[PDB]
């Protein structure tokens, strides 16, 4: 061996110089420029060099290779091969192995008249099976800012047919202006004039260069990517013959019983052609006593009932109302809430967010045409330049907002959140006008000279949509994307309407504005909404013909449900007049035309809504005192609840007087209290079955369910009582008055058989129960059971949270909005919790997503679950901070530098007088900080900012998702890694996306392998408290009620005796109307949320109060057969429960359906109609048929 040239002593043109020949041994190296042949070609360095290379000729080689390293070292196999024909072409040791000069001549020097030889022109001698693997293993990388080949800006020419050896040839040419001198390449494997070529090894785009650099990505390599995921569907449907399974299943259930059934009835109708009463005794002698007492003592009784009212109803003082939504729909120590206090703790809460949808109708698309060459482009509406203007005129608008509060201004640039704060101070706005850095000279200015323009705002939003967190354009423009805030704007979450990846088609802009959101500070909290405030009565009063904005503050869905829950008081007070209206008109009996206006119950029917709406106030004065804190649920479910069970006692017993004739000798109070003795067991259970049900239905951990369960038992037992002392009293008194012949309401002016009962009596219950009618009655009946049951599972769950907004807001608009052109939704934090090394090689490997680190990682599987994207419901790719960490650390990158003296953190602009690097360039040193070095590098790197000659750094994303625990030599605690859900539109979709990052955080853990169970990774986003109970509310539903119909079966089983059949007629009637009330439920689309499961807990409840009635009259009835104690018992007790609860719950249902909100229109008028009709058809037309059938004798 020997070299062929040394130094640079020629000019060709610029900067350009001619090899100087010298073909003696190669020189050992003057120690300057170690540096540079690490970083251009390692290959050489292995000290003792002998290099015949030159500085000067390195740093030329470094200058010239800025465009190649740019675009060619995405992929570093193929930038690899390049390097390692350009090092070894021009200084290599063996250099005349493959080389041989032809034409040289002398070059006179003006500095010491020594004349030097130039190198004008020679041969290289290439091997094939080089060229064709480096070739093969880059023709696949693409070019910034279009979608074209790398290769098609490098060769000379289109990419379609840029051969092995022409792209060789064109760049060892001079006529692209960097090559000083042409060479003319030879290529040929085997020796010729018995001289060998060079044959170095090759490496493809598949195979790593060392053990720390990940493989080339499949956009740039076509060898690398095989098949793609699909996840396997499962439907679950049976469908045995075409249709359903329950649907088919229950219809052979019906066909058997219908034959099975009426075959007995046909074949046997041609075959034939003491321990009750000890305890149901002293409560009837107890009833009659004190009924009596209470007739011949009204002062003392009405006077401690009133002070008992006052007493429990001064707690009104001390009222507290909930309205914030978390507190409401979450319970207070369930795992999502568990999960949020830990989030909140660590690394403070989730920020509130002000979108903005913005689109123009009036303008259409146009065509953008690049100048030198490419395919035609087209962008949407919204991407006209006027449209941007305006756009960005609006967006500077909503910055100006003052929103003054305490006499003080609290501005956007106050609230809103600066990542890297004090440094950059701007604040996060997350539009498509970042990209041009809000400024109207930025995006107003053009490149170039007339009949085209070179650049223009096009070719930006193009380059910048494909790579958002460059620092200079570096082709053309030389223009930074990165945003005034500092850190990059992704495009999927400024845009939407566009298809797939194709940003130029959109039709929206986004723009969102995130404001900080504080723990445990109120002050800040006020300041922020009021702010939002004036933002929200800004935009709605803009007015901006070219633009239809969709808008949304945080505290908007609040707002909107605030606003709405009015607008109704004019009709729930027209509800409660119509029903006393009823009430006191039906209360009396008529009888005569001139007697009317004394046999009225006016006074009576008045005193009865006041021991109601009493019985309210003391509900919520007692729970008051107690510190249960009300809810806007209770407030629209508890007078109904109330005045239905307290209204049907109230006809039971004067209805029950009404029709009772006074024996002889006897005085009125013995009368009254015989009657209340023989009417009040009834009423004693049904109070006290719906009292023991709501309390025991006081167990779930569900918000809603919990607090109507207090209130209703506690208004029950209170209403009752009070029921049963005073109105007692009240009713002895106008018996008295009616008597002396007085007349109503003015002052001092001097039997019945009923109409409805001579219906009951004569009419409907003989027909009704012949033998004709029940067989039909039972089909019916069980028919309708039938299908209930089997549209039982086809039941929705959970809430739109949409429909719970009015027709004519702007949320709605927002919601449409939304899903119709949004791409990203809410963001998803995966928590790896504290307790976890990273100090360590295998506690490196189970985080990171790269080289060495393992292929079932947390960063691996959140990327796989990207890359499915409709199974698992998480859309992008994860976004890790170890992989920066090291990313910036490595020698070659060069953003680390460390001061020699201080170990003090040298910045990557500065003038560089000592600061050396802080990881060693050496092969130890490309490898990962896995010792002390992690933790005395990291917080350097957390707070190194976006440097222009580094890259991007670690402030401005990772400052808040890395939590690093001072003293004791500094750990790390608990860290993030956040990626964003997919558009999410309806329930299905929430509690779909839930479970699955729950799996995700479940099978990361179970492979990690811990030691007992010290710590775990779990997601938390912000839907996760609204939506984590319909995991459970299944299995809630199933407890609940089944926990209430024991309660009911237990509580008739001791009051009525100790008779078993009774209580099973009664509980299966009841389980029959909670099973057709799920029918009903899916029929009219009501969906089974925490409002559905508190109306079928009070639908139980209800059923019990017509039952029970009925049941109670049957039993305790000493006639012979089981037909005639049937309508013994239809007649007298149905004839007050069809006027008591049904009429008047009829009455208000039908005056209550104008009713103008969505909510109550859907959750509660139609759940309070069903359950009114459903129950009072069950019991007036099934229990007499069921009774009649199989009741239990005696
Ligand atoms: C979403 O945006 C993409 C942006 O590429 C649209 O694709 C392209 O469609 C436009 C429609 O008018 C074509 O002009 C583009 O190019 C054509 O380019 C070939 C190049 O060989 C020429 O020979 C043709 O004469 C023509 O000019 C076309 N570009 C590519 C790369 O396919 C896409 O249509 C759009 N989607 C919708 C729904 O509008
Ligand atoms: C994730 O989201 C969807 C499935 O959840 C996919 O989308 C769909 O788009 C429509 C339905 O809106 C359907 O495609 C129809 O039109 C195409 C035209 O080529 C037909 O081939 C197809 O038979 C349908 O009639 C599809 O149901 C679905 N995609 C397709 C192929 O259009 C979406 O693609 C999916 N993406 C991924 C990566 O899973
Ligand atoms: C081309 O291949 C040769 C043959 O392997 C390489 O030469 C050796 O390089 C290693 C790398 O450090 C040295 O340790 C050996 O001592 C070298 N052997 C010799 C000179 O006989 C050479 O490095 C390759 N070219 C490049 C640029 O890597
Ligand atoms: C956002 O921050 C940037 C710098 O972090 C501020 O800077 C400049 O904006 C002015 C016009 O206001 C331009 O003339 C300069 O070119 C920008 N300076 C640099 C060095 O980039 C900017 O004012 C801040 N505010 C807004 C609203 O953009
Ligand atoms: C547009 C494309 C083709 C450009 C890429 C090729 C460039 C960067 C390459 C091709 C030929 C190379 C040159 C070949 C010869 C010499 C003389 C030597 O003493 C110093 C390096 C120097 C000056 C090289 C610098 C880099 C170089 C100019
Ligand atoms: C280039 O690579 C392709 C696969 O991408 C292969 O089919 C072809 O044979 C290769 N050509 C060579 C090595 O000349
Ligand atoms: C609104 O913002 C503009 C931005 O240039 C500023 O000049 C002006 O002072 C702001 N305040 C107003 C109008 O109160
Ligand atoms: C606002 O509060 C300050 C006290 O900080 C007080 O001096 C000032 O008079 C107040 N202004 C008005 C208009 O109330
Ligand atoms: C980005 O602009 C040019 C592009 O060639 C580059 O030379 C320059 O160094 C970069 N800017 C800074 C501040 O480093
Ligand atoms: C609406 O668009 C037209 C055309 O781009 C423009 O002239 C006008 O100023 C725009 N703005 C309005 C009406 O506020
Ligand atoms: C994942 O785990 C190891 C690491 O390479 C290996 O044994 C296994 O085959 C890998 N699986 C796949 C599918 O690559
Ligand atoms: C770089 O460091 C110097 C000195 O510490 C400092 O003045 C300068 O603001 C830094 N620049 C950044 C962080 O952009
Ligand atoms: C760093 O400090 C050491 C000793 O303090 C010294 O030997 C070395 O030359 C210094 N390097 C630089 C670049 O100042
Ligand atoms: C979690 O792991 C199980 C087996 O360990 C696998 O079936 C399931 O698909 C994984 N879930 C993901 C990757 O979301």
């Amino acid at each position: 061996q020997s070299c062929v040239w040394y130094g640079e002593c020629g000019i060709a043109y610029g900067d350009k110089r001619y090899n100087c020949e010298y073909s003696g041994p190669p020189k050992p190296l003057p120690k300057d420029g170690y540096d540079l042949v690490q970083e251009l070609c390692p290959g050489f360095f292995f000290g003792n060099v002998s290099l015949c290379c030159d500085v000067r000729q390195l740093q030329t080689l470094k200058d010239n290779l800025q465009l190649p390293l740019q675009f060619l070292s995405r992929c570093p196999s193929c930038f690899y091969n390049l390097l390692n024909l350009f090092c070894e072409l021009t200084c290599s040791p063996r250099q005349s192995q493959f080389l041989n000069v032809t034409a040289t001549e002398d070059y006179v020097d003006p500095v010491t008249n020594q004349t030097k030889t130039n190198v004008k022109e020679l041969q290289y001698y290439v091997g094939q099976s080089f060229a064709n693997a480096m070739y093969n293993a880059c023709r696949d990388v693409e070019a910034p800012s279009s979608n074209d080949k790398a290769l098609g800006l490098l060769c000379g020419k289109d990419a379609d047919a840029c051969n092995a050896t022409n792209w060789i040839e064109y760049m060892f040419n001079k006529d692209n202006g960097q090559a000083p001198f042409t060479i003319t390449p030879v290529f040929s494997d085997f020796p010729v004039h018995g001289m060998e070529p060079m044959n170095n090894a090759t490496k493809g785009c598949d195979e790593s260069v060392d053990e720390v650099t990940a493989p080339c990505s499949c956009q740039d390599c076509s060898i690398v990517c095989g098949p793609k995921p699909q996840p396997p569907p499962p439907p679950a449907p049976w469908t045995i013959l075409g249709l359903d399974a329950m649907y088919v299943i229950m219809w052979i259930t019906y066909m058997a019983f219908l034959l099975v059934f009426f075959g007995a009835f046909f074949a046997v109708w041609c075959y034939r052609k003491p321990v009750s009463a000890a305890f149901e005794g002293c409560l009837r002698r107890l009833f009659t006593r004190w009924g009596s007492f209470c007739v011949r003592n009204p002062g003392c009784v009405i006077f401690f009932s009133l002070v008992f009212i006052t007493a429990c109803s001064s707690g009104l003082v001390f009222v507290r109302v909930t309205t914030n939504p978390v507190d409401l729909w979450s319970a207070p120590s369930s795992q999502a809430r568990l999960e949020k206090e830990y989030f909140d703790q660590h690394f403070g809460p989730f920020f509130r967010t002000e979108q903005l949808i913005i689109r123009a109708p009036l303008t259409d698309k146009h065509i953008y045409q690049p100048y030198p060459s490419g395919a035609d482009v087209p962008f949407g509406p919204p991407l006209d330049i006027q449209i941007l203007h305006q756009v960005l005129d609006l967006q500077i608008a909503i910055e100006n907002i003052t929103a003054s509060y305490d006499n003080e201004t609290v501005t956007l640039q106050d609230i809103c959140l600066a990542p890297l704060s004090p440094y950059n101070t701007n604040c996060t706005i997350l539009s498509v006008l970042n990209y041009f850095q809000n400024s109207h000279s930025v995006l107003d200015h053009k490149k170039g000279d007339d009949f085209f323009v070179y650049a223009d705002y096009h070719t930006h939003f193009l380059y910048c949509v494909r790579a958002p967190a460059s620092l200079n354009d570096t082709s053309l423009l030389h223009d930074p994307c990165l945003g005034t805030f500092g850190g990059p704007v992704f495009p999927w979450l400024v845009l939407g309407g566009y298809d797939d990846q194709n940003y130029n088609n959109a039709t929206a802009l986004v723009i969102t504005f995130p404001v900080n959101n504080y723990y445990n500070d109120t002050e800040k909290l006020q300041r922020a909404q009021a702010w939002e405030k004036e933002f929200i009565n800004f935009v709605k009063n803009y007015k901006n013909p070219n633009l239809t904005i969709s808008f949304t503050a945080e505290r908007s869905i609040e707002d909107e449900l605030n606003r709405e829950s009015d607008s109704d008081v004019f009709t729930v007070v027209i509800s409660y007049a119509i029903m006393f209206l009823y009430i006191s008109l039906a209360l009396g009996h008529m009888k005569s035309c001139r007697r009317l206006l004394v046999d009225s119950k006016v006074s009576l029917g008045i005193a009865g809504i006041l021991i109601v709406l009493s019985s309210v106030a003391c509900s919520l004065g007692v729970f008051s005192y107690i510190g249960l804190p009300l809810t806007l649920i209770v407030i629209e479910v508890i007078p109904f609840l109330v005045l239905a069970v307290g209204v049907d006692n109230i006809f039971i017993l004067v209805q029950a007087y009404q029709r009772d004739e006074r024996l002889q000798g006897e005085t009125l109070d013995q009368q009254l209290g015989r009657v209340l003795g023989e009417v009040a067991p009834s009423m004693f259970l049904s109070s006290f079955s719906e009292t023991v049900a709501f309390f025991l239905g006081a167990l779930s951990v569900m918000p809603a369910v919990h607090t109507f369960s207090l209130f209703a038992g506690l208004a029950v037992f209170i209403d009752f009582l009070l029921q049963i002392t005073c109105f007692v009293s009240l009713l002895g008194l106008d018996i008295k008055r009616q008597e002396k012949n007085r007349l109503d309401i003015f002052c001092c002016v001097r039997a019945s058989e009923s109409c409805l009962f001579r219906f009951f009596k004569n009419s409907y219950s003989p027909l009704l129960l012949k033998d004709w009618m029940r067989p039909i009655v039972i089909a019916i009946f069980v028919g309708v059971l039938s299908f209930s049951i089997a549209v039982l599972n086809k039941v929705d769950i959970g809430l739109d949270q949409s429909l719970s907004m009015p027709d004519d807001s702007y949320m709605v608009d927002y919601f449409k909005s939304i899903s119709q052109y949004l791409h990203a939704g809410p963001p998803v934090y995966f928590v790896l919790e504290e307790g976890h090394d990273y100090t360590s090689s295998k506690g490196q490997n189970m985080v990171c997503g790269g080289m060495g680190c393992n292929n079932d990682s947390l960063v691996q599987q959140i990327f796989n679950a990207a890359q499915l994207d409709n199974y698992t419901r998480i859309g992008f790719a994860p976004s890790s901070w170890i992989d920066d960490y090291f990313d910036w650390v490595k020698p070659q990158s060069s953003c680390c530098r460390v001061d020699n003296i201080t170990d003090q953190f040298c910045n990557a602009s500065v003038v560089d007088p000592a600061c050396v690097r802080c990881r060693p360039l050496t092969p130890e040193g490309k490898q990962r900080p896995q010792g002390g070095d992690f933790m005395r590098f990291l917080p350097m790197f957390l707070s190194d900012n976006p440097n222009p000659k580094c890259g991007k750094g670690g402030h401005a994303a990772y400052s808040s998702a890395v939590n690093i625990l001072l003293g004791h030599g500094t750990r790390v605690g608990a860290t993030y890694f956040m990626t964003y859900h997919t558009v999410l539109q309806t329930s299905a979709d929430f509690i779909d996306a839930l479970k699955k990052a729950r799996l995700i955080a479940s099978n990361v853990t179970e492979t990690m392998g811990i030691n007992g169970s010290a710590y775990r990774v779990f997601p938390y986003s912000v839907f996760y408290v609204f939506y984590e109970q319909y995991l459970t509310i299944i299995d809630d539903t199933i407890f609940n009620l089944g926990v209430s119909l024991g309660a009911i079966f237990l509580v008739t089983m001791v009051l009525l005796g100790c008779e078993l059949w009774s209580a099973v007629i009664m509980c299966a009637t009841i389980a029959m109307v909670l099973v057709n009330m799920f029918g009903v439920m899916w029929l009219w689309g009501i969906s089974l949320n925490a409002v559905s499961l508190v109306n079928l807990v009070m639908s139980c409840g209800i059923s019990v109060e017509f039952c029970s009635h009925i049941t109670r009259a049957f039993t305790v009835s000493m006639k012979g057969s089981r037909v005639e104690r049937a309508e013994e018992a239809l007649a007298h007790m149905g004839s007050s429960v069809f006027s008591g609860i049904t009429l008047t719950k009829f009455g208000g249902i039908v005056v209550l359906a104008f009713a103008k909100s969505q909510i109550f229109q859907i959750f509660y008028f139609r759940m309070y109609l069903a359950m009114v009709l459903l129950g009072a058809t069950h019991g007036l037309i099934f229990l007499p048929v069921l009774l009649s059938y199989i009741g239990p004798s005696v």
